[PDB]
């Protein structure tokens, strides 16, 4: 079922986020033209390592092979770091990661634009990170998930764009995906109420073009059926008793950290 945690699991938690921001906050200068994925994988690697002391969740995830997840372009998810691909003038890049802190987990991930960008790039990440800022104001302790899903797809496609359907966030904390799985559409079949100490993520991925995906021979690798970008963003946070609290803030989001809701 759904684990609520304790206070101080909480308090786990608090840590195990921050370590997984920083992270992103610490690559972006290495962010650019001509880096190659594979680098950017071998730096984020010690730094969680090596400085944070911290372990990457992802490597050996059901057998994943790095310990970042960098999706380029037209790449939905999972892309594989890999030092024959470098990063071009235009490029948006989502950088995904999960860190592991005594025992708990820190998901997150941003979108990053490479260079000069384009209008649909730059269009595209922007609606994509309102589109998670919206669920996480919404978020309070009473609600359904299942208003949050609808939520996103309404915006999401009254702004031209479609919501993938295959992936979800997820509950997380001592273990990696835990209950529930928080659908970014509506759907019949959901029916959560949330309650303090509920910890989950929220990782909408919105493609410019269709809904359809595809995967690669590599069995990882996932595109847009339809080769149009894909973009997402993600956050960890736990229900409050009267709102919520986002683990995984980082410098330049522009939400605060701790939304009150005073209807409550
Ligand atoms: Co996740
Ligand atoms: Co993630
Ligand atoms: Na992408």
């Amino acid at each position: 079922a759904i684990s609520i945690k304790t206070p101080e699991d909480i308090e786990k938690m608090r840590v195990a986020g921050r370590l997984a921001a920083e992270v992103l906050e610490m690559i972006e200068p290495y962010v650019k033209p001509g880096v190659s994925t594979g680098e950017l994988d071998r730096i984020c690697n010690d730094y969680i390592v090596n400085e944070q002391h911290a372990v990457s969740a992802c490597l050996g995830y059901h057998g994943y092979p790095k310990s970042v997840c960098i999706s380029i372009n037209e790449v939905v998810c999972h892309g594989i770091p890999d030092d024959a691909k470098l990063l071009k003038d235009g490029d948006i890049v989502n950088i995904d990661v999960t860190v592991i802190k005594d025992g708990f987990h820190g998901d997150t991930s941003k979108m990053f634009i490479v260079g000069k960008p384009t209008i649909m790039g730059e269009r595209l990440c922007r609606i994509t990170q309102e589109s998670l800022y919206l669920a996480l104001r919404m978020v309070k302790p009473g609600i359904n998930l299942r208003e949050i899903g609808a939520a996103i797809q309404k915006f999401v496609e009254a702004e031209g764009f479609s919501v993938v359907r295959e992936y979800c966030g997820h509950g997380i904390g001592q273990g990696f995906h835990e209950e529930p799985q928080v659908l970014h559409y509506d759907s019949r079949e959901t029916n959560v109420v949330l309650k303090p100490g509920m910890t989950f993520t929220i990782e909408p991925m919105v493609n410019a073009g269709k809904k359809e995906i595809r995967t690669m021979k590599d069995g990882w690798t996932v595109k847009t059926k339809d080769r149009s970008l894909s973009a997402q963003y993600e956050h960890t946070i736990v229900v409050t008793d009267n709102g919520c609290e986002i683990l995984t803030l980082r410098k330049d989001d522009t939400i605060p950290a701790i939304i009150s809701h005073d209807e409550l």
